[PDB]
């Protein structure tokens, strides 16, 4: 039940994706970050505070990037049981919200590189029929968001899945 203004602050980035949590603050998934580069959506390096660990990258530009948002929620990983939607975008702007059950944090090395991660399993009864790992775009970066209350919180990045388990990982932040 996302709102439009939810989904307007995913953005394509790098290799996938990242989310605006505030008009100031962009985080993404640090495996999709483009190498190489002078300026991150046209700021210079020099004027960007970043802050990542765990394939978590956040960063805090040094003006209003995004000033039509409000600024919500980044919390450290979510509650065992919390059902999250990971907003899933593809090319042609088609929303693709894909529910998963989460489990637990934890450490984890994947494909060589420590994870600081929370790990779920898609939510089959709440997904379109046949819309699964073996379906979905596969791409990294889309945020993990869940409602308190009425109010939409992020609290991870897609990094990682795998068909065993139906299991997909967000990396979240420390
Ligand atoms: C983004 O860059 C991708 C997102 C992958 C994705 O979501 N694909 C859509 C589903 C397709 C079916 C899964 C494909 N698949 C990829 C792997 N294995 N199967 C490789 C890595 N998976 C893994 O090792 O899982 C084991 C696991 C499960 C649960 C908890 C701990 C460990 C995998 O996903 N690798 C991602 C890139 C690496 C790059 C270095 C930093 C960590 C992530 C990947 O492909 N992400
Ligand atoms: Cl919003
Ligand atoms: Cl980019
Ligand atoms: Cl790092």
């Amino acid at each position: 039940h996302a709102p439009p203004t939810l989904w307007s602050r995913v953005t394509k980035f790098g290799s996938g994706w990242g989310f605006w949590v505030s008009p100031t603050v962009f985080i993404t998934t640090t495996h999709v970050v483009p190498t190489g580069v002078k300026e991150f959506f046209g700021e210079p390096l020099s004027s960007i505070a970043i802050h990542q660990a765990g394939e978590f990258t956040q960063f805090r530009f040094s003006k209003k990037m995004r000033p039509d948002l409000t600024g919500m929620v980044l919390e450290e990983g979510c509650p065992e049981g919390t059902v999250c939607s990971v907003l899933i975008k593809r090319d042609s702007g088609e929303l693709l919200p894909l529910a998963v059950r989460m489990g637990a944090i934890a450490s984890m090395r994947i494909q060589g590189r420590l994870v600081h991660g929370q790990s779920g399993m898609l939510l089959t009864g709440a997904n379109a029929k046949g819309m699964d790992l073996g379906t979905i775009p596969g791409d990294c970066g889309a945020p993990y968001v869940h409602k308190r209350g009425n109010d939409w919180v992020v609290c991870g990045v897609h990094a990682a899945a795998t068909k065993s388990g139906n299991t997909v990982v967000c990396a979240v932040q420390a």
